[PDB]
């Protein structure tokens, strides 16, 4: 047994409690109330650093022990088991993280759970659709303190159970190979994937097993302390539960009230109908659409699909080409379905279609990095800028600026090439695109110049006109969509500028022995 | 007149709202309530899509219309003026969008703002401080947009004023060196710099202008339906203003509160007394502590120490050294006040004290792509383990992997290199710092085996165990950073995978020929 000092937050909220005014007098009398905590330690609930709690457990217990006039206290228990027995005893009146496997009990009963949670399916980036066949075949990893062994069994009976240490440990199996399957908590798998893991993981469904929110629990005869801490918990207003979980940095979870797009009889049938939709992507428009070193499909766009596959239950097939003018033609004649992303452009809004854009961007003219190489944009007389054949933008630059001299490549990988080959003076490119490859492969021989004076580009899935259904299935989903989880997936693509230069300089040494 | 479908999005609050009666079947018979918006359309506030509204202002519409018992209507207005003379009238009962440079206006009345927001400075990433003396003969760029020029000028008279056309121009001339500082709103502000810029410029201070938050304007003569409004306006909680606010992604702009860390006295003077503390970092620690190419401070912790530094006021001045010997050598000798990144360590807590941690993540073994190569951690048995030399991980290592060779190196670069040179079988790291030198520079060379079963490592800023003020400050800094912020930053770090050996092709073909 261990005692802690509760900091939950600066500023807690004042929620609209009613109480008898028997239990109002019975808590005065009270005047502490203490909470139980335990073993592991499982953030984003629990954080212990030093003689502290924290956690969106102790987030609520503020709040519960603010808005009674209570005196918050906290005991750290070394086991769960032992924590259990402390709650009997009972040296503690609430015990913190229990969810719906823990009472379950009998001897406990569960508050109103304070934070949404359901467990959640998680494969690695590869893989395609969840085994609806209920996980058959499969090494299913999980922490051994989430769910109880036979909860899982009994769920997923033709899946090979592996137990970790920690919910890290269960999902780092599935990145690196010793697992197929992760099964976890939706909050904490939330954090770990979107602090580090969403290049090797992706959550792919809810699990149909049924675990209560977090909740605390209390006594099982102690029918009054679950009454006024109910009492406390259901005036929490859904805005109050969402802003403590994008607090803790899982906005990633909010998504996971999962099947929200409400869809049309005409869109539905059209999905059944229409179960893989075939995507057209450019090989080398990094960081929006490429492909990897593993061979799989890859950036921004790629983890936009990935979520509107969650969004809309469809699968996503992805056809990579190497020009612009090859993406449209597969498009017209319906070997794709889609494209996975265009810039919008007026021009082609004749026969194509734009989504809702999920990137808007300013753009930039990237030179050399010579003493020759034009200052800025505004002195591009008599240079030569290049551009992909029939951009939106062609036009309108040699408007801006005529005495620039326009030169065209067939994709955006050939126009950055011309300027690092010497056959152009500067390239256009979005700020995202041209500030990636600048500082990531180009350090010391590339350079943003300037903004240009264009208006910004947009970055949207594309059809065909005629295809409505998909587009109206593709903008519900879209706009189900945050620009948080927008934003989230942007800034880990562009990164952040290391040194690459001394690390060229080290796997070159050890490439002479 | 263009009338537009607002958005219906994810769950639209139930706030307190007290009306008359009189008031309210005036409601009831009024039946709709009609917005109109306007054609510049501006981020995050107004944002337009074919016939669908959405935004910031789309979403207190919303609000506004559904806790009163209205079909709201949108109708989108080419000019301001057009919307203006729709709002006299009375087509439109509101317009919205409108800030306290319109209550400047007087001719019509602005609601209490829905969305605060207010100028910041923004300078380039490297900076200190403002420039002192009103920003008098640095180039300022702003949103020729967002301030009326007259009052720049009074507030920074001796200032070079440039104006562009966008938002994202006047920062893109920050960064790209056209500028030296640059002012726009903390909503819009957030957005672009967390979006992408964030390697470039940096928010530093706020700006000493006032303008209103942003608000909706009813017609003067309209006092009915400015009460109700506001009726609804006041009542909703500062829970769903910052729920609104990180969904909309700008979740950077809370940091921009700005200060709230209350220090004691005792502190107070200490920070006085020593106004520039000296942090020892590691040279090659990424993403933690680096310097880029810019042989510039950089990392996940730079950034940290960047958010400290606008929290305390504090200047950090950073030492790198090599190792981690030399590098407590630095703080035991006071050539340096404190540790810009260590692992928290039970040894050194004798005479090390040590923050709450700031990055918490599990560690991992990275083997070379031979065959030889371990399989995951549990077949490490006779193999070689490269470990930094005194390193807190080496004893539980060995505890938990008895049969595993430990092999030591003096720094965390060195310790990795053993493996790619062929010194040892493979080494121990961070989960986060090993996927990003994997995949980030040596594709097709290393590759992360297994997770390791022991407890996550922490990193945190150090002192030594007497240096308690300074400690004291740092922790109630650490506290006041929410943990999505770190979140953000770390992703960011870690970045994304893409195809390095398609680029590390391409750099030498242009080199060869």
């Amino acid at each position: 047994s261990q005692e802690l000092t509760l900091v939950g937050k600066a500023a807690v909220p004042d929620v609209e409690v009613a109480l008898d005014g028997d239990d109002w007098r019975w808590l005065a009398r009270k005047r502490v109330l203490t909470l139980g905590v335990y073993a592991p330690d499982i953030p984003p609930f629990d954080v212990t650093y030093g003689e502290r709690y924290e956690g969106l457990t102790a987030d609520y217990m503020a709040i519960i022990a603010h808005n009674l006039g209570m005196q918050a206290k906290v005991l750290r228990y070394p086991t769960r088991e032992q924590a259990l027995s402390a709650l009997e005893s009972g040296q503690i009146d609430l015990i913190g993280t229990v969810n719906g496997t823990d009472g379950r009990q009998q001897s406990l009963r569960l508050s109103v759970p304070y934070a949404a949670d359901h467990p959640v399916i998680v494969m690695p980036i590869g893989a395609r659709h969840v085994p609806a066949s209920n996980l058959a075949g499969q090494r299913l990893a999980v922490d051994i303190n989430y769910l109880p062994k036979e909860t899982l069994a009994r769920a997923y009976p033709q899946a090979t159970l592996h137990y970790f240490p920690s919910s890290e440990q269960a999902l780092a199996a599935v990145a690196y190979g010793q697992a197929d399957v992760f099964i976890g908590d939706a909050l904490t798998t939330s954090h770990l994937v979107s602090q580090s893991y969403f290049n090797d993981v992706r959550v792919v469904a809810p699990a149909h097993i049924a675990t209560g929110g977090e909740s605390f629990g209390v006594r099982a005869d102690n029918t009054r302390l679950l009454r006024v801490v109910n009492a406390v918990l259901e005036a929490i207003p859904p805005s109050e539960h969402r802003s403590l979980i994008y607090r803790w940095g899982l906005g990633s979870s909010i998504s996971l009230d999962f099947a929200h797009p409400a869809y049309s009889a005409r869109e539905q049938q059209w999905m059944a109908d229409h179960p893989v939709v075939k995507v057209a992507v450019l090989n080398l428009f990094a960081p929006f659409t490429l492909f990897r070193t593993d061979e799989q499909f890859g950036g921004i766009s790629a983890a936009v699909l990935q979520l509107l596959q969650l969004r809309t239950g469809l699968d996503f097939e992805i056809i990579g080409v190497d020009t612009v003018e090859e993406l449209i033609a597969k498009l017209r004649s319906g070997e794709a379905d889609m494209a996975g992303a265009l810039f919008v452009n007026s021009a082609r809004e004749s026969f194509l279609s734009f989504s809702r854009p999920y990137v808007r961007n300013g753009m930039v003219i990237v030179t050399r990095q010579d003493p020759d190489a034009p200052v800025d944009a505004d002195h591009l007389d008599g240079r030569t800028v290049a551009l992909v054949r029939n951009s939106a933008a062609i036009p309108l630059l040699q408007r801006r600026y005529p005495q620039a001299k326009v030169v065209t490549a067939d994709n955006p990988s050939e126009a950055m090439l011309m300027v690092a080959n010497g056959q152009a003076d500067a390239v256009v490119q979005t700020q995202i695109s041209a500030s990636y490859y600048v500082n990531r492969y180009f350090a010391g021989k590339l350079r943003i110049a300037s903004a240009l004076d264009l208006p910004p580009a947009e970055i949207a899935l594309a059809t065909t006109r005629g295809q409505t259904e998909l587009m109206s299935i593709l903008n519900k989903a879209l706009y189900s969509i945050s620009n948080d989880e927008l934003a989230s997936i942007i800034s880990r693509w562009r990164g952040s500028d290391g040194d690459p230069r001394t690390w060229y300089a080290y796997r070159n040494e050890i490439y002479l022995e």
